[PDB]
């Protein structure tokens, strides 16, 4: 099981309790819960969140964003798309 | 009226065809789209989460939103949870 000060959480039957009570939650909910829960004191990025609780490679995210661009930097030498580095991009001209 | 025309790019929304330095280029339709939303918006930055929306289609599929809403529903149902929200960056959960 998980413990914290408040949680305790079986992994193999999606049961939460918490401060005693047992708490109905929905599976994406519960993978959230279990994942911050199983990696106390750490920060993540909303990014890594929606990537370790969703799962990887079901929808667009912003690495997507990203990658796509690389790509069109590949197809079309020289393209001009400046990067605005922890930002996003810009096409100059 | 079919084209958006830009340094050494020439795109056509019509059928979906570029050319750039004289070749035809091949791309995927989100690679297109992509080019043509950056090509009709010279000069403008975006962020990542705002080319998402506009080129990939707004609330289409989950999101850092989906996240920040996630923690909220938790917070509602365990009242007292100690999820620390670190304003434009993340979570983090104490003990």
């Amino acid at each position: 099981k998980v413990m914290t000060k408040d949680l305790e959480i079986d992994r193999a039957t999606r049961e939460v309790i918490f401060k005693g009570d047992l708490i109905t939650l929905t599976r994406t909910e519960f993978d959230l819960l279990l994942f911050l829960a199983s990696n106390l004191g750490r920060v993540f990025t909303r990014d890594e969140l929606l990537d370790h609780v969703w799962g990887y490679n079901h929808f667009p995210t912003t690495r997507t964003v990203d990658t796509h661009v690389l790509q069109l930097r590949q197809k079309l030498p020289g393209l001009e798309i400046e990067t605005l580095r922890g930002v996003g991009y810009k096409m100059k001209a």
